[PDB]
Formats: C-alpha cells, structure tokens, sequence
C-alpha cells in the first residue's frame, strides 16, 4: 500500500542502490557458474582428457569468492539501511511517546509497547529488506536464466516455456480434482468416526444389558466400513503421485521429441541440453520466492501501518499556556468528578477537597477506589472530565502542562530510578541547573549519605538497573532527595505499606519530616503518625469525602474512620 | 525397541514382501531413470546419431508408467498390511475397552479414548508404514546409487565420498561455530533490549519531572545499540551462509580438480561425470530421509506402547461365582462406604439402606451428592470401598458380574439408544430371547407404541444417531419398554429431568407406575408425587441417611424433608 518512509531512506538511497548493484552481480556471479557447465561438458571432456578442465576448477572458485562478497557486502549495506530506517523510527516512536499522554500507558498494552518500540519496527525494517533483496536479486536470476536460455538456444526455450504453463494447469487440475475427492471422503470417514465414538459412549449401557458380543459384531463391522473407507483414501491420495510423475515425464518426453533430429533443433546442442533443464531446475525456485515478495511486502506494510497508527494518535493536549514560577497559592479541588478512560464505573464523583497552602492534608481511604487516582488529577496526567481544580487562582487546563510538572513532586514507595549515576538520578533533567554540592547536600539532608557512601564510586555510582541495584527504602531516600532538591512547593506522599525497615525506618520518616516541615503535602499514607500529623483528614468511599477533619475529629465522627483506625494499630 | 506385536502382523506377511519387492523396483525405477541420462547426453547429442535420441522418450515414459505402477501397487498393498493391523488392534482394544471397568471410564478423557481408538491406532500402522518404505525404498535406492558410481566410475566415486565427510564435518563446526557466536550474542540483545523496557516503563515518573531531552538522549544512546549489536545479528549469520557455500564449491573444485590433474583419471567420457554429480544431489535426499527413520519408528511406537498399556490394563473384577436365575431377593446397604476413585473426599459415607421386597424406596437429593452413585452402585460399575451390599442373603462382589447385570435395570432421561433398529434396541444383546411379538407387546404395555406406530418404517427403523434422532422423553419410553421386555427384578429410575411434556408425561408416569407396579424399584426422583406413592422415602446428604419415614412423616419432623417440600410445589 502508501508508504511514505521513503522519506526516511531517502538520506540511504546511495547505500540502498549499493546493496542492489551487489545483488545484481551477485546473481550474475549465480547464472554465469550456471552457464560455466556448457563448456566445461563440450570442451573439457569431449574434446580432450585434459585442457579446458584444468582452467575451469579455478574459474569456479573464483566465481565463488566473488559471489561470497557480493553476498556480505550487499547483506552489509542493505543492515546498515535498515538499521537506519529503523533508527529513525524508533527515535521518532519514542519523541512521540514522551509527549503521548498515559492513556496508552494506562494498562492500554504496556508489554506491547516494547513489541512496538523493537520487534514490531526491525519486523518492518527486516520485510522491507527482505523484500527488495528478493525482488531485485531474483528478477536478475530470472533475467540471466531466461538470456542463457535464449542465447545457448533460441529454440529450446520457446518450446519449453510455452510446455511449462500447460504442466502448471494440469497439475492445477489434477490437485482439484483429488483435493475435492479426498475432502468429499473424508466427511464419510468423519461420519463413521461418528459413528464408532457414540457407540462407545453407551459403555454403561452395554455393561448393563446382556453383554459384548453383540456390541463385539457391531464393532467388527463398523471397524470394516472405516477399513475399507481407509483403503479409498490411501488410493486416491496416493495415485496422486504416479500422475504428477507421469505428467512431468510426459513433458520431458515431448521435450526430447522436440529435440530429435528435424531441421529446428539439434543443430546447435551438442551438451547444451543439461545448461538449460539445469538453468530451469535453477529458474523454479526464484519464481516461487518471487511469490511470497508481495505477501512479504503487505505484512510489513501492515506493521508500518501499525506503528505509523501509534505515531499519528494526538499527543498529550497542553492548549492552556499560564505559567506560574512558584505555586505557594493553595490547591481547590470543586466538585472535580473523574472518570478513568476505558471504564464505566465514575472513578471519583465530584469531591470539594481543599488543600491550604502550607499545611498536612491526608488521603485515609481504604476503598483502594481512587485514593492513587487524586494523585495523578492534581498533575494533569489525566484529564479534567469535570469541574474545576483551581490552584494559585486559575484552573489546571489553563496552566502550561510542564509548569505543573515542575511545580508539583510525588515520591513512592513504586519509583523508576533512571539507568544512569546517582547524581544525575538526584537531578533529573536538571544536572546542568543543579551543582553536584547541591545534590550532596540533598542527599544529606535527605539522610541518604549512609547509602552512597556504602557504594564504592559514591555520588557517581551508576544506581540504575543492572548496576547498584539498592533497595526500596533507598530508592524512597532517593526520591525524596530529588524532590528536597527540586523544593517542589506541592508535595505528594503515597507510603503505599508503612514497612518499618530495621535502622531505616527512623531515617525515611525524619527525611519525610524534614520535606514536610514546609510547602502542601498531599499524603495518601497508611502509617497512623502521618494521619495524626495532618492538618486535615479525608476519607472517600469513591464518591466523596465521609469525614473531615482531624484524626480525632475524624474518631469523634465514627462512620467508617473507626475500623480503619483499628486497623492502623 | 521391544516392540514385538509380530503375531497380529505375521498372517498378511505375503502382503508385507509383495510391497517391499514392489518398492524396491520403484527405486531401481530411479536408479535406470538416471541410467538413461549417459546415453542420452554422451552418444544422444554430441554423437551423430539420430535414432539413439528417438529411443529415449519411449524408454523413459515406460520407465515412468513402471514406476507409477509399483508405487501404487505398493502403496496399496501396504495401506492393507496397515488395514488388517489396524483391524486386529482396533478389535481386540474396542473389546477390552467394553471389557475394560467403568473406574477406567473415569471422566478422564471422553475424547482421548476415541483418539485411542482412532487417531493413536492409525498413528501406528501409519508410523509403521512410513517407516517401512521409508527403509526399503531409500536403502534400495542407496545401495542402487553406490551401484552406479562404481559402475560408471571406478575412481572418482571412491574420492568423491572419502571426501564428502570432510565437507559434512567441515559444514558441523563452522555452521556450530557461528550458531554459538549467534547464541551468546542473543544474550547480550536480551540484554540491551531491558534498558529500552526499563526506559519506556519509568514514562510515569518521567512525566512528573522535566524529562524531555535528557530521556530521548540517553534513549538514543540505548537506540543504537540494537542498532550495532542489530548489525551483528545479521552480519555474522550473513557471513555465515557464503563460507559454507565456498568450501562445498571447493569440494566442487577439488573433484574437478581431481578429473584432470592425474594423467590417470581419463575415462569420464562426456555424460558420466554428470550422471555421477547427479546421483550424489539425488543421494542426499534419500539420506536424510533416512536418518528420520529411527524417530518415526519410536514416535510409532511409543503411541504403540500407550495403545499396549490399555489393552494390558487390568478389566473390571469378575471374582464371583455365584450366580442368580432371578433376583428375587432383597437389596439392602450394611454400613456401605464409597468413594470415587480420584477423589480424595468420601463420596459416601457407612449407610445401611434396607430396600424390601416389592415395596419401593425413593431417594432424595438437590445437589446430587451421595444420592446418584449409589444406584451406579448396585450394578457394580463403582465396586465398594468398604461395606457390603446383601442380595438374597450374599454380596454383590460375591455374585457373578455378568449374572447380575441382568437382574437389575436402569431407567433415565438419558439413554444411549444404539444404532441398531428399534426391535434390536427394546432386546439389545437378546433379539434371539424375546419374539417380535413380545417385542411390540412390550412396546404397547410401555404407552409409547404411538410414537413407534407412526414411525415410517414400524419397528424396523434404525433409531439411533444418523437416523430418526429421537426425542429425550422418547428415549425414556423406550428404556421402560426394554425394562418391560426384561422384566427386571430389580429397577434403579433416576428421573433427573423431571420433564412436564405435553401429553408424553403422562403416559411417561402411567408406564412407569405399570413398570413398577411389581418387583423391587428404587427410584431417584424430584417429583413429589413419587416420592408420597414410594413406600419408605430417604433424604441422603452425602454423609448419612438424614431422614427415614414415610413423606408425611418426613414433614412432621423438619430435617431437611421441609427444605425439598419447599421447591417440589
């Protein structure tokens, strides 16, 4: 179909039209070693014992060599444009994907994403390859092949060409023919398989009346019919064989007929003949694979369409451009009713949270429906399906997106600590905003100096996957130092477990003191010091907050906080 | 590999040699096929000769028609060494499987038995076969070839294959050389592709913080790699494939090296070098078919051996010698503890059911548990687990299997009606007991001879599946009239449907009111009105016999008779 990457192997062309002038020699190499046989059978035995035989050894291995390069040179060049292509795309993919919104990455396909990225795109890049070398290498295996032909004897070739497409619709026929018949049979051999399963499954019932000798006979019988139906299928199946052999020996027989002495043919063959049944016994193969080079083209077409599909999906809409350099303005979350994309049920109804500049407010539900939701509509990561989160005295919407990323920070017990040194961990997208005295004193503030100091190469250190590989509790120390580092003026606390880590636990609770003593914080935590500490409590059954207030206002006010208080003891 | 069975095999041995004599002249069919090749291109073409090329296409159609014929004729004779095989181990399997106990009939696998039955005894006779030809047939064609080069070549046959296994280990350890290049490079793409799943996984963090750049670069350093270590992916395999073309050229070199450098060699004419090259590319074919025949042989035979385990497998227990006329005496349960085999849980517990003489019992039950095995019970499908069951003062277990089956007859909604006609079905195993007449007597004191008067073809028509497809409510008249045929001491009902048909319920009820008018009959029920006609009713919950007593009785104390009252209505 329409491809348009044209565009991106249009830089390549040079490489490409490379790679298609080595196949092209390649498959000259191929069809001159064919056509080497012609005199080495005429001169090199029949007229001598010894003379052109000696030369034509070295002849042949030299066509070797030659056609060995063309192959690794054309199989270079043609990985090199494809891996460029394949470059393009998936830097252009993954461009796209850092501004795409989290609506694909929200349980949409996640593990398919990497599909997309690698095996989906080298899948394009390989069928499109795989496509030109074969169209182009075969075309010039078949233009050699059918120049032999003509050249060695002109004809030869007409008469066998025009024989092949009659071979081609007679084995067509025949193939029909006793397809339908063995498929025509086979629905008999299914009705008496039928057959003999019902009459086994009246086991119980033969059992109980009388006895097996009667079922013995019917058997027999039924075994027979099946037998003899067994015997007419591996006849017409097998009559198949002797007719296509007898069709193909018919045609070389008239070919040889054809070649007996008249005044056309036998001319000019001499040892000829072999060159050109070996040159079509070589021509079959090409144009075979030449039928698979458009099935191969449209599945890769259809891969491309794929991810030409992820490409063009809208990115993430930032149509509001307010900037705010500092959001010390409180957050008002009005009647904001949310929906969560691809599902039915209202993820959070419309909720008036307040949350006062400068001051502890908790999330205490327990639903496990929406508790994390409020997190990420506070950030814009979803949309606003309705009503108003005013902060700073203008909505979410109207604000620049990236504004409020920087203006507000989360840490988790879940965070992605990037492949990368610690330090540039520390400060993420900002190493060149930030000094590396800064990031130590983040750390230390943060009381994480235990940890980089344990690491050999310390504030350098690559702390990513397949490298330090720490654990939880730091990688919370981490992020709590990047965000003490940030001084967002919006604070996020999930604390999804409260894991009271030996010698730990103590440290991660006075960092989280330590970033909490000022800004908002917005805690979502379980652990009963955090509740306690809270300016304002809220607990939300998904639609609304039951209880406001302080955690004893909240105790005072049962409803559902006392259970929930017995379990944070 | 000990597979033996040679006694069912050894009667069609006549069959077995005329297709291996047949087959062996279809592969000497190809061995002259190449035999006419020298005379047709040595003194066919360069020769002046005219009438030696009008000799070929005759010789090699007839040449053709023989092989056509042979491989038919063996392909036939050994579809019936395959077919009486197939017969005799489908016949003795299918009686040991009638013969076979019902705790074989497991639930285990319905279908797998038919496979059994079908797809794993043809599985063997196929294996068999193809082992069989494939041995005879590509051996005779080997020893055929090598005949030929040593006919036609004293010389360059023996340096031909002295040097062919060079190439064959030459091929092994560069092609084993690259695969383990190949193999311990994929681990380093497993690798590399992590970072890009563990970049594309952190978008959620890399959202919130500025990201943008600094994710796309280090991205794009990650992005070439499967780039780079892409290229070595294919560059290796890519130089892979010439090499081992190259030394085979080589090889190719060396032969025709070693046709002219000696002084000696000089008696390759024009044609015989080319029917030698020729014979070898025909030769690897039929090798590496031979080399698969040990696997199909094994694979044949391991289905063989699960074939052999079933037919071995121990048949249901005929340990008892008495024998019974007629079952006049009393059923009764003392303390009878069954269970199913596989299931860990007591299917039932001790019970001690007493069934009087002509009175009959009725059993109770919503779920099931408990209630419908011990009708299976008292025919001996499920032996005990422990207890004994007292019939005419003796156990079941003591009783003869057979002698037994016949005194006690089951009734359900579900019945397997054979395939036979209706008078066959009413006596299945006893149409020489009973008369035609008694027969349609049957039919008529069953009610249901309505159904069967306007029957096309009367009693004669076949009734089971591929034929009239009778009705479910039908199908349970006819079961009455083969108890009424029978005439049963003895009748387990089970009457689960419990299905109110228009105007066939009623006769239904009135044949199974003059059924069990007389003779012993528990009857499985849900429906009230023969549960109060039972003279004793009985509630069995799986554990024990709850409630004993006549139905008012049982709705004089609550229990669980009250409960069974409530859904009866």
């Amino acid at each position: 179909t329409f491809r348009r990457l044209w565009p991106t192997i249009a830089p390549f062309k040079a490489g490409l039209i490379v790679a298609g002038v080595a196949l092209i020699l390649n498959a000259a190499s191929d069809t001159f070693m064919l056509s080497l046989l012609k005199p080495l059978l005429d001169d090199g035995f029949g007229k001598t014992d010894r003379s052109v035989l000696v030369w034509m050894p070295l002849v042949v291995i030299g066509l070797m060599i030659l056609r060995g390069i063309t192959s690794y040179v054309s199989s270079y060049c043609i990985s090199w444009v494809s891996g460029k292509v394949v470059m393009t795309m998936r830097r252009r993919l993954f461009g796209h994907m850092m501004g795409m919104p989290v609506s694909f990455f929200d349980k949409q396909s996640t593990g398919t994403l990497l599909s997309r990225i690698t095996y989906d795109s080298e899948q394009v890049a390989s069928s499109s390859s795989g496509a030109l070398i074969t169209v182009v290498r075969e075309g010039a295996s078949i233009i050699g092949l059918f120049i032999m032909m003509f050249y060695y004897s002109w004809q030869l070739s007409i008469i066998l060409i025009v024989l092949a497409p009659i071979v081609s619709i007679a084995i067509r026929v025949v193939s029909k023919r006793f397809r339908n018949i063995s498929k025509n049979m086979q629905n008999t051999m299914g009705q008496v398989t039928t057959s003999a399963e019902q009459m086994l499954k009246g086991h119980k019932e033969v059992l109980i009346f009388g006895g097996q000798e009667v079922e013995t006979k019917r058997f027999d019988k039924v075994s027979n019919r099946m037998r003899l139906q067994g015997m007419k299928m591996v006849s017409a199946s097998s009559i198949s064989d002797p007719i296509i052999q007898l069709i193909a020996s018919l045609a070389l027989a008239f070919v040889l007929y054809a070649a007996s002495f008249p005044s056309v043919m036998d001319s000019l063959t001499a040892g000829t003949i072999t060159v050109v049944f070996s040159s079509m016994i070589a021509l079959m193969r090409p144009l075979k694979s030449l039928t698979n080079v458009n099935a191969q083209f449209q599945r890769g077409m259809a891969a491309c369409q794929t991810l030409f599909t992820i490409l063009d999906s809208e990115q993430e809409k930032d149509e509001g451009k307010r900037v705010i350099e500092r959001a010390t303005g409180d957050v008002e979350f009005r009647n904001v009713t949310f929906t969560y994309p691809g599902r039915d049920v209202p993820a959070l109804r419309n909720i008036n949270l307040k949350i006062p500049a400068g001051k502890t407010v908790a999330l205490v539900g327990r639903s496990g429906s929406g508790k994390s939701t409020i997190a990420s509509l506070i950030t814009r990561f979803y949309d606003i399906d309705e009503g108003e989160i005013l902060m700073d005295g203008h909505d979410l919407r109207e604000y620049t997106l990236a504004s409020l990323r920087n203006q507000v920070a989360l840490v988790s017990q879940n965070v992605h600590l990037f492949n990368d040194t610690v330090a540039n961990n520390i400060a993420y997208a900002r190493t060149e905003q930030y000094s590396r005295e800064q990031i130590e004193e983040a750390a230390r503030m943060a009381y994480a100096m235990d940890f980089i100091n344990k690491m050999d190469n310390g504030l350098d250190t690559v702390i990513g996957e397949n490298g330090v590989l720490l654990s939880g509790g730091q990688r919370q120390r981490i992020a709590i130092a990047r965000a003490l580092l940030r001084d967002s003026p919006i604070l996020i606390l999930d604390e999804a477990t409260s894991a009271l880590d030996t010698e730990s636990e103590r440290a991660i609770q006075a960092a989280l003191d330590e970033l909490q003593k000022n800004r908002t914080s917005l805690v979502i935590a379980h652990r009963l010091s955090t509740i306690e500490k809270a300016d304002e409590i809220v607990v939300v059954e998904d639609g609304v907050i039951v209880e406001r207030g302080t955690h004893n206002d909240l105790l005072e006010h049962r409803g559902v906080y006392a259970q929930l208080h017995k379990m944070q003891f």
